[PDB]
């Protein structure tokens, strides 16, 4: 069952910004959103495809734990946290695309392919450059798609091992204090328009999951920070964080 | 290599308190402690011990997963919080000792002192209740031995399965943010003197690792906020954290 809360704009308006959020009671298994219909709106992945390029990776033995170490090829880029060594956990934390295309390369098209269909994940289009589809290809996906494929990964139902699940899991810690844990991935897709910013996870409580999937417009990098920003905000509203 | 700074005495010493604070580089395999002498002494484990007897509990599966509610078993207590339903993680976070001693009972003597002495923790002696040894028994393990204990179950080198230190690791999740991850396990030992407070784990930064155990002298509840406090305290001082 879904709900439409319109009263969740107030917090894209007064960001001057625009995007849906949705949310995913787990207990009471119903969703709500600001926009039905943009929380079905189908977009580029962009970097919360690590998610999935990390489970198949881990499974095929691509990498081998999450702190395998995936040295710098040595090539400066405009991102100067890419210009050194990584491991998965730090691979995730900063978004380290250079790593992953690696990933990509050596899985390979047909077994990327095939195993993306075993989740189920969006249009399950990888047409495009191997080592590039989820930034500039044919592969898309919706926020409420998103949501469906987190479940999965939370309750170690997708169809690869339980370690790889939990590694990715793992992978995907971002905050953690007293009142609650958060595991998510962002996402910044400028390759082709419109340009939009992902912020997909959860939200672990003492007696409740919230799933999240959050996209909005992002003309100008300037304004990254609201994709956990805004989030925030609906998740004080509606009280499940302080 | 064993290096002593008295000069973190000045945090205890400030709050009217006396223990010890021993820190562990991964990296450069150095350790750093305020008192030699104290950090070798060895004291009853009390909550601490949550930690090995999650991975046996797991292991043996008495514990299913992470998640397998442990129903309250309808016995009032003096802390709120124990007088409900708890998961592993849960718990953990509110050192449910009744839900752990059910474990102990259901784990059963031999195999608990065969385990114990597999992970070479402390004295491995489990003479006294099978469900209080670590509370009034015989057991016994000092800040250094919480610390290679602890290594051990960073690097899934325990003789039990990935698996269960992976769960464990887990449910020692304290507190995460973009600077540092916190994986430990908090102690009060009061039924036997000296009354003390623990507080061990490590500190996961993007490049290396530090490993703490310490304990103080615990009089009084008052001064259980200063186990984290005085070690957040060192940690800062030494530049490990902001
Ligand atoms: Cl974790």
């Amino acid at each position: 069952e879904w709900q439409e809360n319109k009263s969740w704009n107030a917090h894209f308006t007064e960001h001057k910004s625009q995007g849906v959020v949705v949310l995913w009671n787990e207990n009471k298994q119903q969703g709500f959103t600001n926009n039905l219909k943009r929380a079905n709106q189908a977009f580029l992945p962009a970097s919360t495809f690590k998610i999935p390029n990390s489970l198949i990776a881990l499974d095929l033995g691509v990498v081998k734990d999450e702190h395998q170490v995936f040295k710098w090829d040595g090539q400066t880029r405009d991102i100067a946290a890419w210009n050194r060594d990584h491991d998965l956990i730090t691979a995730m934390k900063y978004s380290v695309v250079p790593v992953y295309q690696e990933f990509a390369r050596q899985i390979g098209e047909a077994r990327m392919s095939k195993m993306l269909h075993a989740f189920d994940y969006g249009n399950e289009d990888i047409s495009g450059n191997v080592d590039s589809f989820w930034l500039d290809g044919g592969i898309r996906i919706s926020a409420t798609q998103q949501i469906a494929f987190l479940r999965k990964l939370y309750h170690n139902k997708l169809h690869v091992s339980e370690r790889s699940q939990r590694i990715v899991k793992q992978a995907m810690l971002t905050e953690a204090n007293g009142d609650y844990i958060i595991r998510a991935k962002t996402g910044y897709s400028t390759r082709i328009e419109p340009k939009i910013g992902w912020w997909v996870g959860w939200v672990e409580l003492d007696d409740n999951v919230w799933f999240f999937a959050m996209n909005m417009d992002m003309p100008t990098s300037d304004g990254l920070g609201l994709r956990q920003a805004i989030t925030k905000e609906v998740l004080k509203q509606e009280k499940i964080i302080p």
